[PDB]
């Protein structure tokens, strides 16, 4: 019967017989037409997202405001409340808020996919701290993902709010107006101001939904519907619905229920409600820790550590305590804390008061002592510490915050009075098994002990064999869980064994000097300079100035429209995928009797219905699957929901086939093509070295993680069989090839049509096509319009990531460290298909910044049954330069020199010659590398790091610094052709296209100042749409480093062209305006439309003599990294970063700079956090710890400095610039040999000398388990094949 | 091209005279309609002449498209057009033309 | 260059269908802009004779 | 087969716009009432020249 009534962005919205299931971010984007909050991930990690809601609490007269991921919000729970989304903040066509200016003009967008969930972050906090500190800022921004800007521009914008050369204007910012904001609407005051008690039902056929809103109510439901899930933050239930088949034909969802939001300051403690936020959670602690002496705060603390990393902002302020409590997730990181502090849970049935213990059998889900059926957890009871009571909290996760534990715990320790015999001890734990554990077992044995390593050494032996977990552990990583189990211990031993100290100094002693810091952790502040140059020129010429990206606005106002913004057309229907869940199986049956006879579904294709037209240049699994996430089906629907629901019942049978190949050395078990470079004569140089050195190096994978995942709409006009094409790439003609093959069409039938990308990094290309041509073969069969957006979980699965290598090296070198002999082998892991092209970059960008004499070079690309890998910005340099990186510290460390004066002697000279015998100038190569020492003052912080190390044995710091040479060009001439089209019309207006896509890089910016210039008309003139094969016919792929390079020679030569034409009539008339001058050229028959070319930029390569001129120029640079690690835990922090770049004449500082901040971040996440985890079967693993994550704000180096070298003249290039873009992408390696360093310093100090080779990504698992000592010994371990492990 | 089609046939005659200057079937010959984005300032589609006129610009880019062709057409008389579009293409030869 | 036109085809003309109809669609596209939506005006043959 | 104008699909939440025509051939306009008219069902918005 009831209505759902609420506000999005000031206006009214009222649903009669609303569908409970409705979740509010599809609803703003279908529904209302609100485009701007976008789909990132759907499990609230990204915060792309990201809404305001507003609240008005009738008691207490005050509207609270609480961001939250709409994502996960069902609209059911919105009832009376105010919604705000980018758009009701500020428009274009009304006035714009400076939240949303200041992060465009700060040029903290690029593809501006999460750029609205950015600016409703910091939107939401201004609304709550019109006076911020940065700190809260950057707590607001840790649930924000970005993939493109590397935050360091989204930072600055927030530091304009706070009270504390430039690429910005900050003094001409308009000013936050506190009294000027959005008025909370009346109508929900209104009804506030007058306590309905009636509880609101909403039905569908699937689901009932109660929402109580008093008391007596909510337990009349849960009496009823015993088994129904009472909803208050839907981030526990919410994420197991979307992808682990839950489902619940009955929802109890109560609202602000007074008994349930309650906190009450008792005499022994405080009783907190089980409806507050974990957010209102962490505010009450914090105050009370402020007002509260610190041995009364002890759990308190503990509870305040662990909330600072929970989840980010987003997910904490929707999330209940309740709801956590309850949840009983393993890794969750408040109940091992809970646990441990004797608290209790206020239980409330229909037929009376309760109170249980919340202990490990509550947290195991023991009928006993879990609730009864019919019951609602009201309060827990957290009580006060006494004096002698002390509590530690502990987690480590894959990155600092927004990432779940790999294991956490909670402990605590009663001495009674004075004397140092524990009395109480409980020690929780999560992570280590299905649920959260306490060793009460081991807690027993060591009560009547004093607190000294004695005891230590038993302890550690009776936990680990309590809570011990098999090698086969569900996680995987059970060598490093093992190790942080007792790591953890070690700290609590001397965390508390110094609170001790501090209380009573003469009857307890010290902790050994070289032991404190591992006491204190690593926790942060955000420092940026940068450098860069900028009279001869006019002020009205725009090449060189930092000017906004022409879409930055629209990204901060959510009107720039990515391809799933489109409106939906009318009858559009559906697709979506059926994958395969094997890797190396036969496809006995596909049964699609009972998908295809379920609501809404069209139609159903295998392989089958696409016959002749199923591969191109196959897309359906025919018989065999040989990969997991291989597409297999296509489910065609009325709606998303219809086709994800009737896909997930199409029943397909199999038969594993041998071999299952999933590693490199597997697939080294007929013929694959080899290439070769050569040098000099590496067989002859191998008699004249002072040593010879082997090694070898893995490095793995790397999803592409553009925010906007795979979209596409495909449009049949019913004439002609003409489809057009919407869709998300970087290579329109190739998708107009791929949809005309599979429709047997000629190419002029089909156009693709591209306005923007939300990122793509190279991900978007040969996979996308696939899903366009099989997606525009449906649209035809139907005639109908078909849109196929993919979510995060499948499109990870079913499109490719950076291709894995194995580098294997035999290096001969002098004593000095110059490298005179290397044998070289490169591997990609290529997946189930072919990659070559990635191998022979891989070896002609191999020598980086070095002259190695006598060199072989040899790759070959591996086909395994994963999923296919493809191209990534880099295009194979950062694997490669990577395996000669690691050679490198391997001869260094055989030399007992740093690497840096390895590096320094084996650089090329100014004048040199590479292996492929090109001559290069390599003087800015110097440069780059003596103002990056000097700018960075390596020396000096060298012996810093040197003199940290020797006074402290638990964390150690370390530096690198690694050079650049970074060539650019393509195959031939022809792959660098570029063509454009200019038209002025009769008001002197200009409209410009191109081939280039623009992902984010700014390139449609570029292109404008281009045309500026040249014409010299103001940017305001000119206008662009976007990029079509209707338009500008036969582009090449958006690729390389050079689509700015190569279609701003295009839109150069339309332009002079048209100046040519004009020059009579602009002689005749100097001092008139462009109306009048295009007017005059009309009234003259004088064309004014004209194509633009450019034949590209001459090429080759002899692949057989290994000899060419593949390469137009090169990019210089160099960076310096520095890092501290905890070598109890494994984690890490970046402390500083240092990149000089020779750029030569940057077309826009802005935008190349953001170019170099993105790659390294994308880079340094490559080397370090990010990580894909495949089972022994080779199914890639999602779902807890092996969740994959790309880097946050919290993992950005506190203080990062960038250079751009003074410019030197290339007449060869567009305004004498080098594309960048790709190259950033390898410094991010700086990060990776500082914790290398780092590592070995521990290792030195602790005597463990010989191999270290340490593997890329180097992920907190393995920088742990390299720093050894009594734990790492400690540990219990297992043989090989005794077990099938969850990972490798 | 900038006329209009009113059903007087003028899209059908500049296939027509595309067809003759390529020397092309017009089956490979596609038009979809006219727009201020592909052609600026056209004229009026009136006065008689929208054929006449129009077809004289279509002529001229098909034979500015000829031009650039006619080394890849001497050297490989007897191939398709899909042959000489791709070695045009291969060498660096522009595809589109303004008539 | 912010306002583009397209025509696929035309069912009769004749003369008649220039400076009228550019009125209307100058109408209709001020509503269109003004309201964000897209707007579509046709006439009855009563109406479009008069 | 052929798509003309009005043979266009509905665009999503597209609006339609109708005119209020001269009655008279030479008159003097002394008032134009609109409350009616815009409190009907579906109605938007109504412009004169103001
Ligand atoms: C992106 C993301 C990141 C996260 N990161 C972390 C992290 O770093 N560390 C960590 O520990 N956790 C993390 N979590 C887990 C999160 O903290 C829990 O999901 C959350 O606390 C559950 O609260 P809720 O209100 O959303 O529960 P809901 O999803 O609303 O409910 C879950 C269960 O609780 C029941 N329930 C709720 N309230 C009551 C009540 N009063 N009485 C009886 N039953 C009740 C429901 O019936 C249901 O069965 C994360 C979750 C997400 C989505
Ligand atoms: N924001 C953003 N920057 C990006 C990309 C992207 O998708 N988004 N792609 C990268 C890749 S793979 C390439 S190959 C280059 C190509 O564009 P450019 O030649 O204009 O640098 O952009 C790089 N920079
Ligand atoms: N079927 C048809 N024929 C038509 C018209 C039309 O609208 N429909 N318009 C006429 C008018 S007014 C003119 S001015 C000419 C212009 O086109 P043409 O120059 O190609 O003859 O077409 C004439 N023939
Ligand atoms: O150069 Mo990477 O976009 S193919
Ligand atoms: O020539 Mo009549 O179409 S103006
Ligand atoms: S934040 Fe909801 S999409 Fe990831
Ligand atoms: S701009 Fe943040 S994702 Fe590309």
């Amino acid at each position: 019967a009831s209505e759902l009534l609420f506000y999005v962005n000031g206006r009214k919205v009222i649903e009669k017989n609303v569908d409970p299931e409705t979740m509010l971010l599809p609803y703003l984007r279908k529904k209302l037409r609100l485009t701007g909050t976008k789909y990132g991930c759907g499990g609230g990690g990204c915060g792309a997202c990201t809404v305001m809601i507003s609240r008005y609490n009738p008691i207490t007269k005050r509207i609270r405001h609480h961001p939250a991921n709409a994502c996960l919000i069902p609209i059911c729970s919105l009832y009376g409340a105010a919604v705000t989304t980018v758009e009701g903040i500020g428009s274009t066509h009304t006035r714009i808020h400076p939240v949303q200016e200041r992060i465009a003009k700060c040029h903290g967008t690029q593809c501006g996919f999460c750029t609205p969930g950015m600016v409703m972050s910091i939107y939401t906090l201004l609304r709550n701290h019109p006076e911020p500190t940065l700190d809260q800022l950057t707590d607001a921004l840790g649930g924000n993902l970005c993939r493109c800007t590397g935050y360091r521009p989204i930072i600055d914008a927030c530091k304009t709010f706070c009270k504390t050369p430039k690429l910005f204007a900050e003094e001409e910012f308009l000013p936050l107006d506190p009294t000027q904001e959005l008025i909370f609407p009346p109508e929900l005051m209104i009804m506030a101001e007058k306590q309905s008690q009636r509880t609101r039902v909403f039905g569908s056929e699937r689901m009932m939904w109660f929402s109580p809103v008093t008391l007596k109510e909510l337990l009349e439901f849960k009496f009823k519907y015993p088994q129904a899930p009472v909803i208050m933050g839907n981030t526990s239930v919410g994420p197991e619905v979307k992808f682990k088949g839950v489902f619940h034909p009955v929802i109890i969802s109560p609202d602000r229920i007074e008994e349930l939001s309650v906190v009450n300051h008792a005499y022994n403690g405080l009783t907190l409600g089980a409806g507050l936020s974990l957010a209102q959670v962490k505010d009450i602690l914090a105050d009370v820790v402020q007002k509260l002496p610190e041995e009364k705060t002890q759990m308190y603390h503990a509870l305040l550590k662990h909330l600072g990393t929970l989840a980010g902002s987003q997910i904490r302020n929707m999330a209940s305590l309740g709801g956590h409590i309850i949840s009983r997730h393993p890794d969750s990181d408040l109940n091992p804390i809970l646990a441990v502090g004797n608290c209790t849970l206020n239980l409330l049935s229909k037929e009376g008061k309760r109170q249980i213990p919340l202990n490990e059998q509550f947290l195991s889900k023991c009928p006993n002592a879990d609730l009864k059926p019919q019951e609602i957890l009201v309060s827990v009871n957290i009580p006060y510490s006494r004096k002698w009571e002390f509590v530690s909290a502990f987690r480590q996760a894959q990155r600092q915050e927004n990432a779940l534990a790999i294991v956490n715990s909670g402990m605590r320790v009663f001495f009674g009075e004075g004397d140092g015999i524990i009395r109480e001890l409980c020690i929780s734990y999560g992570g280590v098994g299905p649920a959260t554990i306490c060793a009460k077992n081991s807690c027993q044995k060591l009560i009547g002990r004093h607190w000294n390593e004695q005891m230590l050494d038993i302890a550690c032996r009776l936990i680990l064999n309590e809570v011990s977990l098999l090698g086969s552990a569900p996680g995987g990583k059970v060598e490093f869980k093992r190790t942080l189990i007792i790591s953890f211990l070690f700290k609590f031993y001397l965390e508390v064994s110094q609170i001790l100290k501090k209380m009573d100094p003469v009857h307890y002693p010290s902790l050994a000097d070289k032991y404190e810091s591992a006491l204190e952790d690593l926790h942060s502040h955000h420092c940026s300079t940068l450098k860069y140059q900028n009279p001869k020129q006019h002020p009205e010429d725009p090449i060189g100035h930092p000017i906004m990206h022409l879409s930055g606005v629209k990204h901060a106002t959510g009107e720039a429209i990515y391809c799933d913004d489109m409106p939906l057309v009318d009858q559009e229907l559906f697709l979506t995928f059926v994958t395969s869940s094997r890797a190396h199986a036969k496809i006995v049956s596909i049964d699609l009797s009972e998908a295809l006879s379920m609501p809404g579904v069209v139609d159903i294709m295998t392989a089958e219905h696409l016959s002749d037209v199923n591969s191109f240049c196959k897309f359906l699994a025919t018989d065999k699957v040989f990969c997991v996430g291989q597409l297999v089906c296509a489910v065609l629907a009325d709606s998303e929901v219809q086709a994800k629901r009737a896909a997930k019942r199409v029943k397909i049978v199999y038969q594993d086939l041998e071999p299952l190949i999933l590693t490199i050395e597997e697939s080294i078990q007929s013929f694959k093509p080899e290439r070769k470079l050569e040098y000099g004569n590496v067989d002859e140089a191998f008699k004249v070295v002072d040593q010879i050195l082997e090694g070898e190096i893995h490095m793995g994978g790397q999803e592409h993680f553009y925010m906007e995942t795979q979209s596409m709409l495909v449009v049949p006009k019913g004439e002609d069989q003409e489809m057009d094409v919407y869709v998300s790439t970087q290579f329109p003609k190739y998708i107009q090839d791929i949809v005309a093959s599979t429709l047997k069409l000629p190419a002029n039938k089909v156009m693709c049509h591209v306005r923007r990308v939300g990122g793509a990094f190279g991900g978007k290309v040969l996979k996308t096509g696939i899903i366009a041509a099989v997606t525009a073969f449906a649209a035809n069969k139907h005639g109908r319009a078909v849109r196929c957006v993919l979510e995060r979980g499948e499109d990870m699965l079913i499109t490719g990531g950076r291709h894995p290598y194995l580098g294997k090296y035999k290096a001969g070198f002098m004593n000095d460290g110059r490298i005179l002999a290397l044998d070289m082998e490169h591997y990609s892991n290529a997946g189930a298909s072919l990659s070559l092209f990635v191998i022979e970059m891989g070896l002609l960008k191999m020598d980086n910044a070095y002259k190695f004499p006598n060199l072989r070079c040899r790759g070959w690309a591996c086909r395994t049954n994963l999923p296919s890998n493809t191209a990534f910005r880099g295009f194979g340099f950062p694997q490669a330069a990577l395996i000669t990186e690691s050679c490198i510290t391997e001869v260094a460390a055989k030399c007992g020199l740093s690497p840096e004066k390895v590096r320094i002697i084996n650089m090329y000279k100014e004048i040199d010659q590479t292996p492929y015998k090109q001559e290069i100038n390599a003087k800015n190569l110097i440069q780059c590398w003596r103002e990056c020492m000097a700018m960075s003052s390596y020396s000096l912080r060298k012996v810093a790091v040197e003199k940290f190390n020797a006074e402290n044995y638990w964390k150690k710091k370390g530096l690198a610094m690694v050079p650049l040479k970074f060539p650019v060009g393509l195959g031939s001439r022809a792959a660098g052709q570029a063509a454009a089209l200019v038209h002025i019309y009769l008001d002197g207006s200009v409209l410009v296209t191109h081939g280039g896509i623009e992902m984010g890089q700014g390139v449609h910016t570029k292109m404008i100042q281009v045309v500026s210039r040249e014409l010299r008309m103001p940017m305001s003139n000119v206008h662009l749409r976007g990029t079509s094969t209707e338009t500008v016919p036969n582009a090449n792929i958006s690729g390389g480093s050079v689509v700015a390079d190569l279609n701003g020679l295009a839109v150069k030569d339309a332009c002079q062209t048209l100046l040519k034409r004009l020059e009579p009539i602009i002689s005749k008339n100097p001092k008139g305006t462009w109306k009048d001058w295009a007017q005059t050229a009309f009234d003259e028959s004088i064309n004014l439309s004209a194509v633009g070319y450019f034949r590209g930029y001459e090429s080759d390569m002899n692949w057989e003599k290994g000899e060419g001129q593949p390469f137009e120029y090169f990019v210089y640079g160099a960076a310096c990294s520095e890092v501290e690690i905890d070598c109890l835990t494994g984690d890490h922090k970046n402390i500083r970063t240092d990149i000089v770049m020779d750029v030569g004449c940057s077309i826009n500082p802005a935008i190349d700079i953001g170019q170099i901040e993105g790659a390294f971040i994308q880079g340094m996440g490559l080397y370090t956090i990010e990580e894909l985890n495949y089972s022994p079967q080779g199914i890639l693993h999602t779902r807890g710890p092996d969740q994959y994550k790309i880097p946050a704000i919290c993992d950005m180096p506190t203080e990062l400095h960038i250079a751009l070298l003074p410019p030197s003249q290339n007449s060869n290039t567009l305004y004498s610039s080098k594309g960048l873009g790709e190259l950033g992408v390898f410094l991010g390696c700086s990060v990776f040999f500082a914790i290398h360093d780092a590592v070995s310093a521990a290792r030195q100090e602790r005597g463990l000398h010989g191999p270290l080779t340490l593997n890329s990504p180097l992920t907190p698992e393995k920088i742990r388990m390299a720093c050894e000592d009594k734990f790492t010994k400690m540990i219990p371990r297992d043989e090989p094949g005794s077990y099938v492990p969850w990972n490798v």
